[PDB]
């Protein structure tokens, strides 16, 4: 429903905006200065109160949904090391902060989804601490995959199953009834609290197929409109048959757009340092083939709900991926709003923040307007409003019309999108292949340009370097 074409904005809680009172236990020490370089353990103190305060900023941009990284009590600044699934982290302001955020968000028609880390917990979680203090005598032993005792929890060789072998992330034993009951109650609780959906962290670490099916029924049961999206970096047919997730994070689409728009100017060395991998340059046709596969291998309702991002807290920032090329970053972001799926933007990309891989990509949000790349932001604001006023952009099919070099043209129902992802101008006179049957006056919704096709060929002026156009029969 609402999650099929919606503009999503991803926020890393500790780095958006610091405001309001903390929750209990309140921190008692200095916070890493806001404008200082992000570190592995540093906390800047952003809160959910602040996120609620910055809603007018998000509304201006056109945001329809907020995807938040983990917000429950954790000892990590990124919060993937959960300590208590039933309490919003004190530093973020506690449950009352999340409650207030949801009220303001919903009052203005904005949805909010949370990040669920259910494969593992931090070492600070109750059950794990219980294991550490009591060893074999602990009645919580079966919450984890204990190899032996002692646990050696602070060595590079933990005596228990852990995410990627990292001792900071003890792997949960989901088959244990007490565990599955806890996790399912968690998934349900927050949906009833007011949350609109869940973004599942590395769901593949929990291969048990019955868990996710139960998860879906419990969540959808508490709110049929809840959105469930999972983190899968490649093909995800298994998780999209309809009995598990509604969609996944479309990293494959991110690789395609980056390769096509990034061209040879893409910093493949930077991208190779993360899950993006070494992104291969792509020409028009090859790029279109990838879209055609991505847009057809899943049911249409799934394709329309796909979380279409370019970057995230797990990738280098866009501007750094384009070696400072503002025009390229602008085109890649722009193009997302012209494809089926949910265009998703990582906080700061709309104003041009730069950075390599984590923690460089998790800097404090810049609120000094005079410092924003206004061109990038206006494009996002412009195309988000375009998508909002032209619903066909989120519902229609994808049909390639022209492909050559870095020149692409595809149709979305009544619209013909023309992409010029190259340094040189592109005259829009290619054959329409039947796109505008009526064969009359047409207008580029983006520039206002107007013209009348003849001979089955488009009639617009040259498309400037790294520019976009969206025609519709006037
Ligand atoms: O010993 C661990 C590891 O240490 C080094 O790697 C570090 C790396 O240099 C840092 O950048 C960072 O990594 C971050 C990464 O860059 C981000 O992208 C993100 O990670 C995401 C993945 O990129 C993404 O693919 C997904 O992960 C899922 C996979 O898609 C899925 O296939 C599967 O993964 C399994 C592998 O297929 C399998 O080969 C095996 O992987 C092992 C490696 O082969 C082995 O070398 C080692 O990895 C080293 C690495 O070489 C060092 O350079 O251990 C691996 C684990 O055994 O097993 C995988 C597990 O199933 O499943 C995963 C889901 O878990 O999502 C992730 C998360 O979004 O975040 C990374 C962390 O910030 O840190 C690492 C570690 O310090």
């Amino acid at each position: 429903a609402w999650y099929e074409g919606a503009f999503f904005y991803q926020i890393f809680p500790d780095r958006f905006f610091r405001a309001g009172p903390p929750g209990r236990p309140a921190p008692a020490g200095p916070f890493e200065p806001w404008e200082a370089p992000p570190t592995l353990r540093g906390f800047k103190g952003g809160t959910l109160w602040g996120v609620a305060e910055k809603l007018p900023y998000l509304l201006d941009l056109g945001v329809e949904a907020i995807y938040l990284n983990p917000v429950f009590a954790s000892t990590a600044n990124h919060r993937y090391h959960t300590v208590d699934y039933f309490q919003v982290d004190p530093i973020l302001g506690g449950n009352e902060a999340l409650r207030h955020l949801l009220e303001v968000a919903h009052a203005h028609g904005v949805r909010v989804i949370l990040d669920g880390v259910f494969n593992h917990t931090g070492r600070g979680f109750f059950a794990f601490q219980h294991l550490m203090e009591n060893g074999e005598q602990s009645p919580y032993r079966d919450w984890y995959h204990v190899k032996g005792f002692p646990l050696k929890a602070y060595t590079a060789h933990p005596n228990y199953e852990a995410w990627w072998g990292n001792p900071e992330l003890p792997k949960l034993k989901v088959e244990t009834p007490a565990v599955r009951e806890y996790l399912l109650a968690v998934a349900e609780h927050w949906i009833r609290f007011g949350v609109d959906g869940w973004r599942l962290d590395v769901p593949n670490e929990i291969p048990d197929p019955t868990f996710w099916r139960e998860f879906r029924q419990r969540v959808k049961g508490a709110n049929p409109e809840a959105y469930i999206v999972g983190e899968i970096w490649e093909e995800a047919d298994f998780w999209l048959q309809g009995d598990m997730f509604d969609a996944v994070m479309n990293y494959p689409l991110a690789r395609a757009v980056l390769g096509f728009v990034g061209g040879e100017a893409l910093d493949r060395d930077l991208a190779a340092q993360t899950g993006l991998g070494r992104i291969e340059p792509l020409q028009a046709l090859a790029f279109s083939h990838r879209l055609e596969d991505l847009f057809g291998r899943y049911r249409p309702e799934v394709v329309r709900a796909q979380m279409n991002l370019l970057t995230s807290h797990d990738t280098p920032r866009l501007l750094s991926l384009m070696r400072g090329s503002v025009e390229r970053a602008r085109l890649a972001l722009a193009l997302l709003f012209l494809l089926p799926g949910n265009p998703t933007v990582y906080y700061g990309e709309e104003v041009g923040m730069a950075g390599g891989k984590d923690p460089e990509n998790r800097g404090g949000m810049v609120w000094e307007e005079a410092r924003w790349q206004k061109d990038l932001r206006e494009t996002v604001k412009r195309l988000a409003r375009l998508r909002k006023e032209h619903p066909a952009l989120r519902t229609a099919p994808y049909l390639r019309i022209y492909a050559q070099d870095g020149h692409l043209a595809f149709a979305r129902g009544p619209y013909l999108a023309v992409v010029n992802a190259s340094p040189h101008p592109f005259r829009q006179d290619f054959p329409l292949h039947g796109v505008f049957p009526r064969g009359g006056r047409a207008v580029d919704l983006l520039s206002g340009e107007v013209c009348t096709p003849q001979g089955g060929r488009l009639c617009g002026p040259v498309l400037p370097p790294f520019s976009l156009a969206l025609w519709r029969e006037a």
